[PDB]
DNA sequence: CGCGCGTATAATGGGCAATTGTGTG
DNA sequence: CACACAATTGCCCATTATA
DNA sequence: CGCGCGTATAATGGGCAATTGTGTG
DNA sequence: CACACAATTGCCCATTATA
């Protein structure tokens, strides 16, 4: 292609379609695995091993991307060796042949969610086994401590439950047999093989993943040694003035004109883009909080589950901006751009999506926030910040949680683990208390000054107000627009007079000529307090 | 032995006895390995697999501190293979021939050491060479560039400030030689086995440690959705009442003795028991800093380094009264117990005091804060909290990092994520501006209004003042202690006298008969707030 | 963002011997 | 005061739980 | 407490075509 | 007003960086 390093599309199923038939071959296991290793090293040299210079090869995270890529190929395919050996298992052990035997004829999608659900119930044997070995089997204390314990380990209540009960014995020697067995079966299921062959030649290499994965623990290391303080009202004010504008207000024909609006919404719930933009749905709950569904980035749990999440304006304007904006032209094609170009287009639906809005979205986001060094991504960090300075020590939810619980909740992550990269930002001038603004208007104001005053004798007649009175009422409308020739040209006004007319309202207007066309000299402080 | 479960101590020695004989051995590699395995499923077994019953074996909890014990004796002895191994490398790669071969004769203890640095320095290679595969080699931006990049990567600033210089390219085209080296020396290195061959058999089982793994981040789990709120100023008070009693006031005769001063000790730094007992270092750094040395769970980094941090009170008394504390008799032994109790002894020299002070700590610590669950180690979790509510936002050490940079470096964390298991809590009246108490005195007031009052003829002559006087004395003096019948008589009072005169001042002392000798009514409500 | 592993400390309870506590002869 | 008997301290270790 | 791994999103820049901007013929 | 030429928008993709 053009200005591309890898025929990337190509590539990938250069293989897709060549380690089909390697399997569908005639020939056998011990051979087609010699071949499947043979057709990964053609793969992985391809990208970024063998017959590569140096400044001409992709990065190791555009190695590690592309990856994900081909396994990802593959994901509805288990490996050869494995209906074999579940069937083996169910053989080896009895007590877990209706859930093991259940698997075979499924999909993959669902039996590694089903196996996983298995090793999850298996891992807590040994816990369980440990807390009944310290309990009286007697009707002393056993309806008491059986019926706590037992309603603490889920599936287990059923044969846990059935100890102080109609039967004892027998029933209890039951449980040491779904022990011994359960416990053998984690041991090989761990060990079991289940993803297709391929996948484990579609690696990197210690060597390569060591050093990409010390980088990156790197690169967030450094990033909590360096926090960035941002003005609480001065930003809540700019977001709030977004929200004001009627949607018609502003251009929504183009992709980048959607952006302020975007940002915004993401600004004021935490979401992110992609759920903004396109999966996410939420439904108003309160003043300031939402339920939401669709979390994104869920490697699968399957389950479509809500939850409560705070917004940080009326939760009802919220949820109708998410609807409008989702609508608005510049946001009908998604349900093409998702489709792709073709079969060489390997991205993802929602990949699709980031190909289009995040080129939009991001150079908005530092104009509008001053400084550059950082993204549209960031809404989710200050927000987390302003969720957590606003509602920690008073929404009674987290009474009895720490400061982590909160993070993670509010994110929707899976683990209290991941929050950390979630705390770059510090605010400075922060109030539980703050409110918007009615307004006032320095430009008009000020183009008023110098209104009459020389305005009749600016021109030849006429022209002198009535270009002067054209800016005032375009400047009343919009106290933020940028008054270029363009601007006055359609309204038809002497060529050689704008200029003449801009060159002297350029104070009041608040504009200066750079090198090269007219533009508008920085308004207040940035957010983004200096160092 | 008495009431074991494994007489551990010959077991463990049973093998590295049986394992060091079975290297010795004439016979070759091919087999000793094959006896080797053979002796762990001896250990193994012995512990937790075979011939076990049910409710006799030890637990997964003790069951991996047990193997951490095994492995950790072998940690002088590398792979047999090893040596071989590190020559075939120097030969391989020359540009590294010179530390490679530098290991050979050297204590594992070292080579360990010099071998992560060296994977830590070749882990660099990746992101270094696409930083440069970036830079025009030119005289144009190198000079800025180089030394602003080759002195951001310190064991390369060598190699790399020797682009921009007396030379050029042949220097450079060198340091891809250094780097396609060490790109694959790494790949090598990773793999290459370090640790004595028996190593790999003493391990749990992924069954096992999996489902150890998933508890532990279970418990963790639970913990941090259930904080304890804690009153900042009556623990404060507590604390800053046990560091006023003249050293003297207290006894340190008995290991339980020094419990209060111990914990209040560590309550006021956060630092670990051991660190305060044994191995920690302090010296003032200003009123309320102090400088630490002797971080405890290191895996030894070798470094002696110092870290600076907070103490809750003038750092100057602080420092006196660890040197107090680890004199006073109590603290004597320790020179010994230190030395263990024979060759069956398979504790740390650490693990030794922790033998003894565990057991003397706990117990007051609970009484001392009102409720049972929680323990000592309390002391660093509420610290942190303390640290941070008190300084976070003021002192301008922390103006640029975030909050778990903080819980780290005041804990002396590797990394910001062990410091989820500190946060579990919450200060409940918490106030930089907090301050102690000159004192009052309800308990002498109370026995004073029945003082005279009915003292003359309490008793047959003078006694009747003669206890009551005493009895004030002995309070004034401890406005807190326990006045029994043994109290009383080593001052040679009527036998059949004295608990006539308790049951009489029965409520102007505080004290109720419960179900045996009297007691003390509880006092103030107990620094943890009730739910 | 979601999924995994071996080590170095602190904490709990048992079985005794010493000391605190009560009555009372 | 001294003696008999009830509890509670105090100890150190092998287990067991946590960072 | 300290040490390790594969995936699902968001962000950056290039090469063009369209539109904003300036003079001015 | 219409035309020539300077910049800046706006676009979507293949890379590359982050959670
Ligand atoms: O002990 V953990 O810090
Ligand atoms: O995206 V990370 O939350």
């Amino acid at each position: 292609v053009k200005i591309g390093e890898l025929i990337n599309s190509l590539v990938s199923e250069v293989e897709a379609i060549d380690a089909s038939d390697r399997p569908q071959g005639d020939k056998t296991k011990k051979i087609k695995a010699a071949a499947l290793k043979y057709k990964n090293a053609l793969f992985n040299d391809k990208r970024k091993f063998r017959g590569k210079g140096l400044e001409k090869r992709i990065s190791a995270n555009t190695f590690n991307s592309y990856m994900s890529r081909a396994r990802k190929r593959f994901d509805d395919r288990l490996h050869h060796n494995f209906e074999k050996n579940v069937i083996k298992l169910s053989e080896k052990y009895p007590l877990y042949s209706e859930e093991l035997s259940s698997w075979l004829s499924m999909p993959a999608a669902s039996i590694r969610q089903h196996m996983s659900r298995l090793q999850a119930k298996l891992k807590e044997i040994m816990p369980l086994a440990e807390d009944l070995s310290n309990i009286k089997i007697g009707t002393k204390n056993s309806e008491a401590k059986i019926n706590k314990l037992a309603n603490k380990y889920p599936e287990w209540q059923f044969a846990i439950s059935d100890l102080n009960s109609e039967d004892w014995k027998d029933k209890r020697d039951y449980l040491y047999k779904l022990f011994q067995q359960g416990s053998s079966l984690l041991e090989d299921l761990n060990n079991l093989k289940v993803n297709h062959e391929v996948l484990y030649h579609l690696q990197l290499s210690s060597a390569e993943r060591t050093s990409i994965q010390q980088r990156w623990a790197n690169v967030l290391s450094e990033k909590k040694r360096n926090v960035v303080v941002i003005d609480y009202p001065r930003y809540m004010q700019a977001i709030y003035d977004i929200i004001n504008k009627p949607i018609v207000s502003f251009d929504l024909t183009t992709r980048r004109g959607m952006a302020p609006l975007a940002f915004a919404l993401a600004a004021l719930s935490g979401r992110r883009m992609i759920e903004i933009m396109l999966q996410g749905e939420f439904s108003v709950a309160g003043k300031y909080t939402v339920t939401f569904l669709g979390q994104a980035k869920k490697r699968s749990e399957d389950k479509g589950i809500s939850r409560k999440i705070y917004t940080l304006c009326d939760a009802t304007l919220f949820v109708s901006l998410v609807n409008e904006l989702r609508s608005c032209p510049a946001a009908a094609d998604f349900d093409e751009v998702i489709k792709g170009y073709g079969e060489n287009d390997t991205r993802s639906e929602n990949g699709r999506i980031n190909a289009i809005l995040a080129t939009a979205f991001n150079p908005w986001v530092k104009t509008f926030l001053g400084d550059d060094r950082r993204v549209y991504k960031d809404s989710r960090a200050i927000y987390a910040r302003i969720a957590y300075e606003m509602f920690f020590r008073v929404d009674p939810r987290w009474k009895n949680v720490d400061e982590d619980v909160f993070f993670m909740e509010i994110l929707g992550h899976d683990d209290e683990n991941t929050q950390l990269h979630y705390k770059q930002f510090k605010l400075a001038n922060f109030s539980r208390t703050w409110r918007p603004n009615v307004g006032e208007e320095n430009a008009r104001l000020a183009a008023l000054q110098k209104l009459d005053s020389m305005m009749p004798d600016f021109a030849r007649g006429d022209a002198g107000v009535r270009i002067h009175e054209t800016v005032k009422q375009l400047v009343e409308q919009d106290p933020s627009i940028k008054i270029t020739n363009s601007t006055l040209r359609p309204f038809n006004f002497s060529t050689r007079l704008i200029p003449r007319y801009l060159e002297f309202a350029a104070d009041a207007l608040g504009q200066f000529v750079g090198e090269n066309g007219q533009w508008q000299l920085k308004d207040e402080a940035p957010a983004i307090v200096l160092p």
